[PDB]
C-alpha cells in the first residue's frame, strides 16, 4: 500500500534521497522549486505534510533557519541531519561571520557524506527495504564519483591564477575548494541583511584589479546585484548558477548531478 514516506526540507536532498530509495519509497521536498530555502517561511500545509513521514531529512549546518521551530509541531517522526561528518567551511564575513556554511552539498566528495547519512536513515527506519537502499546508495556514489574527471576537465581551459569564481551569495566555497577557485559574493550567506550595497563596491574593485571576465547570480535570488556589478565593471553577467534549489522535473536542472554539471559548465563557459 502506502510507501515508506520520506520529506525533506528542500529539493536537492529530495532528489539525492529519491535516488538511494529508487521505487521502494517516496521522497518530497517541503520547499518547491525556485523558492529561496534559509528564511523559507513555513506553512499549515508544511506542517501536514512532514507530519505524515516516516521520516524527515534536513542539512544543518543551520541552513534552513526555520526548521528547528517547525520541526516542535511535528510528533513521532524521526529525523536526520543529512551533513553528518562534513567538516564545515566557516562564514567568512558580515553578521554570520564564522557560523558554518551550509553549501556543503556543492562539493561531490561531500556528496558522498550526505548519500551514506541518507542511506543509514532509511535502513535504520525501514529495515524491510534495506537490502534495495544498500543497492541504490553504492551505485549512486559511483555515479557521483564519475563526475570528477569530467568537471576537472571542463574547468581545464582556465589558467591557476584567473580562476577566480565571482557569484552572488557566497553559496560556492565547497565547490572552489574543490577545484581551486577563489571566491567572491556580493553577501556571504542569504539573509535579510545590510553591507550589500558597499560590498558590491568592494567586489567591484577585486573585478578591476584581477581582470576577472565574469561575474554570475544564483536561481533562488535576484539577478540584478551581479547585472549591476557587470554594468559597473568589464565582465560579462555569466547568467544563473543553480545552488539551493533544483529546476522544475521539466527544467534545465531536474537532479542534483545536474545542478553539479550546469554550474560548472556555466561557470567554465562565461571564461
Ligand atoms: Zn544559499
Amino acid at each position: 500500500a502506502k510507501k515508506f514516506k520520506v520529506v525533506t526540507t528542500f529539493t536537492i536532498i529530495q532528489d539525492i534521497a529519491q535516488n538511494i530509495a529508487g521505487d521502494v519509497a517516496v521522497v518530497e521536498s517541503i520547499t518547491k522549486p525556485g523558492a529561496e530555502i534559509h528564511d523559507y517561511q513555513p506553512t499549515p500545509r508544511d506542517i501536514v505534510k512532514a507530519q505524515s513521514a516516516d521520516l524527515i531529512l534536513w542539512n544543518g549546518m543551520n541552513l534552513e533557519r526555520w526548521f528547528e521551530k517547525f520541526f516542535e509541531s511535528i510528533k513521532d517522526v524521526p529525523s536526520a541531519v543529512v551533513t553528518a561528518g562534513i567538516t564545515p567551511l566557516p562564514i567568512r564575513e558580515g553578521p554570520y561571520s564564522g557560523i558554518a556554511n551550509p553549501h556543503a552539498w556543492m562539493s561531490p566528495s561531500n556528496a558522498l557524506i550526505y548519500i551514506e547519512n541518507i542511506r543509514k536513515a532509511l535502513v535504520e527506519h525501514d529495515p524491510a527495504h534495506a537490502e534495495t537502499y544498500n543497492r541504490n546508495a553504492q551505485a549512486y556514489a559511483e555515479k557521483i564519483k564519475a563526475l570528477d574527471a569530467p568537471l576537472r576537465e571542463r574547468l581545464s581551459r582556465i589558467p591557476a591564477e584567473q580562476r577566480w569564481l565571482v557569484t552572488s551569495e557566497g553559496a560556492f566555497s565547497y565547490l572552489a575548494k574543490d577545484y581551486g577557485f577563489k571566491e567572491v559574493y556580493l553577501w556571504p550567506i542569504n539573509a535579510e541583511q545590510q553591507g550589500i550595497p558597499q560590498q558590491v563596491r568592494h567586489v567591484i574593485d577585486i573585478i578591476r584589479e584581477n581582470k576577472i571576465p565574469v561575474v554570475f547570480s544564483e536561481s533562488t535570488i535576484s539577478d540584478k546585484p551581479a547585472k549591476q556589478v557587470s554594468k559597473e565593471t568589464g565582465a560579462q553577467y555569466g547568467g544563473v548558477l543553480y545552488v539551493d534549489s533544483l529546476s522544475g522535473e521539466k527544467g534545465p536542472v531536474p537532479t542534483y548531478i545536474s545542478l553539479i554539471n550546469m554550474t560548472v559548465d556555466t561557470i567554465a563557459k562565461g571564461f
